[PDB]
């Protein structure tokens, strides 16, 4: 069995093996690399995702989140408090700002030991889930807005031609800015490419030790276990990495610098933060594999979760038997 330390795994494709993108995924997975829950993809150096960034500044980030904490400085929740629309060059300029600057830091470990310390006394604000592309319509290769599309993988596989659509999201982060753990809908896949400015620090857990994740998340945010059976899905809760090693979880971490992709594998639950000012894209996929995680993955029915037009049919044909109580948590 390859992998069996479920170490996360960096690639290095070639420009000829990063021509065909399902075939690179099956050869990392050949590999071992989905044990991890999360792999790393550096492109050739004759690959790029568009001629240049100086040209972003009018995007507007409608609905900017703040992200605010409650808890202790390893096991907290955050909530999103809505902020007034800001261009992407005025949210550049904020996180810049000293209220929310980066500090001074010797490394990558030192911005961690930090992070870990402080996060929770800081609202920093996160421009998220943006419809949208920064690829060139002109590069071929892992372009996130060309690949197969979900609906067509689930047709090619089962037979079934269903309703929706698939495209990307754009992140504009600012240092503090958090990701919660979680796993993706539908225990789906997810690439992320961090298009430019300063590092994504992840933390993942393998996919065959989720629930032992599932279990100390419970232990941890008591009154929100008895709210819902599946309250990872609200993606609110944080656990360090200290706490994690003191309670016996297997995980892994890696930092994520502009210029590389980032792959997470189903059921793989991962969490995160920035380090700075960014903008990332990111889109969910499926292959073959994914189909089997998809008919097990769980389900929020509280009313919490609330997602995307394109998750109905796939619980519809998936899950028949969860449907009708799923669908009345989305209503
Ligand atoms: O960068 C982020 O905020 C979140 N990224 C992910 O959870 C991802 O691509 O799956
Ligand atoms: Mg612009
Ligand atoms: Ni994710
Ligand atoms: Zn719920």
């Amino acid at each position: 069995a390859q992998n069996p330390n479920c170490n996360i795994m960096i690639f290095h494709p070639t420009k000829e093996e990063f021509n065909d993108f399902d075939k690179y995924i099956a050869y990392m997975e050949s590999q071992g690399a989905h044990r991890a829950g999360l792999a790393k993809i550096i492109p050739p150096k004759e690959w790029k995702a568009r001629e240049t960034y100086d040209n972003i500044s009018e995007i507007l980030i409608a609905t900017p989140l703040q992200q605010v904490a409650s808890g202790r400085a390893g096991v907290f929740t955050q909530y999103h408090k809505k902020k007034k629309a800001m261009t992407v060059g005025e949210y550049r300029h904020l996180a810049n700002s000293k209220k929310y600057q980066t500090p001074p830091h010797q490394n990558f470990e030192d911005l961690e030991r930090k992070y870990w310390k402080n996060r929770i006394y800081n609202s920093p604000i996160y421009g998220a889930d943006i419809s949208g592309s920064l690829f060139d319509e002109n590069t071929k290769q892992w372009n996130l807005g060309h690949l197969g599309t979900i609906q067509d993988l689930l047709e090619k596989e089962c037979g079934v031609v269903i309703e929706g659509v698939n495209t990307p999201y754009l992140y504009f982060g600012m240092w503090k800015t958090t990701f919660a753990w979680h796993t993706e809908d539908m225990d789906l896949y997810s690439i992320n490419y961090l298009h430019l400015g300063e590092p994504k620090t992840w933390y993942v857990v393998p996919p065959e030790h989720g629930q032992r994740l599932e279990r100390l998340a419970r232990e941890l945010f008591p009154g929100s276990s008895r709210g819902c059976g599946a309250f990872l899905r609200h993606k609110v809760a944080l656990i360090s990495p200290t706490v994690l090693k003191e309670n016996g979880i297997p995980f892994n971490r890696i930092t994520q610098e502009a210029g590389e992709f980032m792959v997470t594998f189903p059921y793989g639950y991962h969490a995160g933060f920035n380090h700075g000012f960014n903008c990332a894209e990111a889109i969910n996929f499926a292959t073959p594999r994914w189909i089997d995680y998809g008919k097990m993955a769980s389900q929020c029915s509280c009313g919490e979760a609330r997602v995307t037009f394109s998750m109905d049919a796939f619980v519809r044909i998936l899950q028949p038997e969860r449907y009708d109580l799923w669908k009345r948590g989305q209503d």
